[PDB]
């Protein structure tokens, strides 16, 4: 336990809300941090029980609270109104650093699954640059696994626990609302996606021995988790993924059963004004979408899954603490 | 044409020289940016013939003249000496704005090459925030193409003319003189560089039917142009790029023949005191480098190339007006 502090390359002249936030909350990053490599030592990590995740969660909640002010905030029977101006929105990498008297241990084992023993260890003052990207089903613009795809879970035999898939090669996704003003769409190359779900398919095949491994859409619930929901330029995008998570892996080969056109999977997206908040239990209401072309070009670097003869996996999400876990898995706050 | 005026978020209690200059030379940026989108309006652009570049160049010359004072300045055979204190140096974004009666037309075509027809244009009072980064070969801390790498030249078939490559994704470069006090070095991830040079190689392959596209170092000349020269915290870095611009593109793929060690290209750099000035024809001598760790973490946002079966390309630069053109290419002053 300690109280971490943040570092970033935020610009004071930038009116983008992440830059404003980091300027009023963080410290100038050090242009050349140097890692103290600890060989010979073997310590244990648990990405699922990490306070760094809670601190970061708190910080991102405060950030959204001060940056994205909704027209309405409804909780129970009480509603709160205030000015909801359109803003400049684009996440910047956040570093989390330990104060004097504390250190940050970093796992260098490159196939480490987040829980248990890690042996190539090291000492850093601050973490790597982390973009606080809030999304569901798909993890966007994070860091890639440097070798094979990695499966992360608090308990894999417990189907109620969220599975994090760390990809080794990103899959580009391009969402856009062209110049219906709430109708948007995402484009994904079907080849990269087929390859990706092939690799993820076999990596899941290893953990679940002789099963037909299917990928199906989210069963139901709030649109935030039943769709790939995310924030693009201050606008809340909800993108249908029924043609994305639609496949079958069996006997060492994968088959995409989702619809595609000319080698491209297109997600039908909707920009919503009424959102179910991730910070707290309640609803937030924002202004109609801005004018012009609203496009986000992102990289899919991770998956969020939930497991149900056959093993079926569906896209998950909703708890952003897992989104922070996908990047904070290699770190651990330590005493000196 | 007119007499433009600058606007910035420059800050009067900052002793950083860009701020010191901008506070007394510029105007508070304006909380009210109002863009005027236009339908049915072609205007023709020529980034290579834009006076805004000349004005910018001139007051960047003024800025440097008042900020970075060399111990000696030799021009025309005449030597001028003065105090050469080490200062705080870090570029800030400058906006260029049109006075009363004038406006700045802005191209919105995301793939506009600087020259020729542009349709989707708006009207602004001031340009975007531009950091006056003086450099050769590599363009640092600039804007990225909103996507698709862009090739710029007033005539590509004219080998004598500087090519500006506008990148869509930045390539981080970390230069450092560690705590020989003139020996420095730069670090660049090789993967991002081979990626960049491959895509650039193919967008070059488009303009050049299909010859073998080679990347070779600068043939010769002053160190300022034969190396990636730039200023970091007041100190003049000259970094070798013989292992950066050295590779071959053939077969629709590129392979790097430049040398590397475990995924990291390291440029051998030298902090120099005697400098061939970019402001004018002459030389300036400064004081020895400051003590401590001298590090700059920059982003490569563009390239400056020169073209010689095979088309050979080499890093170029020297004329900083080209460094202003890569950012001012989309704007034009009108009445
Ligand atoms: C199986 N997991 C179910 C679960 C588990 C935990 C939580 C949720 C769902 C709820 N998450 C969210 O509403 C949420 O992320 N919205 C959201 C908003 C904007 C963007 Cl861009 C976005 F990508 C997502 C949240 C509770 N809130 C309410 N019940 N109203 C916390
Ligand atoms: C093919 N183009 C050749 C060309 C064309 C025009 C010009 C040059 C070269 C000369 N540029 C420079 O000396 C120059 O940029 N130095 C410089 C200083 C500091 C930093 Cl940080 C830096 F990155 C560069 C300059 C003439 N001056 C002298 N010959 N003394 C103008």
């Amino acid at each position: 336990k300690t109280t971490l502090f943040c570092a970033s390359d935020a610009k004071a002249y930038e009116k983008e809300v992440h830059n404003v936030w980091a300027t009023h909350a963080c410290v100038p990053t050090d242009p050349n941090p140097q890692e103290m490599v600890l060989a010979n030592v073997t310590e244990n990590f648990n990405m699922w029980k990490n306070d760094m995740v809670e601190q970061m969660h708190e910080d991102i909640i405060s950030l959204w609270d001060e940056s994205l002010k909704p027209c309405v905030k409804l909780t129970g029977g009480s509603a709160i109104t205030q000015a909801c101006p359109k803003v400049s929105f684009d996440p910047i990498p956040l570093h989390y650093c330990a104060p004097a008297g504390f250190a940050i241990l970093k796992c260098n084992n490159k196939t480490f699954n987040g829980t248990g023993p890690c042996r190539n260890v090291s000492t850093v003052q601050c973490t790597h640059g982390i973009k606080p990207v809030v999304s569901t089903q798909l993890l966007l613009n994070g860091s890639l696994a440097e070798e094979e795809i990695i499966i992360r879970s608090e308990n894999l035999t417990n189907n109620a626990k969220t599975i994090i898939v760390h990809l080794n090669e990103s899959v580009n996704i391009v969402c856009t609302r062209p110049n219906n003003i709430r109708q948007a769409h995402c484009n994904i190359n079907e080849s990269k996606w087929n390859n990706t779900l092939q690799k993820v398919g076999e990596e899941l095949a290893k953990h679940f021995p002789s099963k037909t491994i299917k990928f199906e859409p989210s069963s139901g619930g709030d649109l935030e988790i039943t769709t790939h929901s995310f924030n693009c330029r201050g606008e809340f995008f909800y993108c249908n993924t029924s043609d994305l998570f639609n496949g079958t892996y069996r006997n060492g080969t994968y088959n995409h059963t989702g619809r595609s056109s000319n080698g491209t999977i297109t997600l039908q997206c909707k920009i919503k004004q009424i959102i179910n908040m991730w910070q707290e239990v309640g609803r937030a209401i924002y202004a109609p979408p801005i004018e012009g072309e609203i496009t986000c070009n992102s990289n899919i670097t991770g998956l969020l899954l939930l497991r149900d003869d056959t093993e079926t996996f569906r896209p998950g999400g909703g708890d952003m603490r897992d989104n922070w876990r996908s990047e904070l898995y290699k770190y651990k706050v330590v005493e000196i």
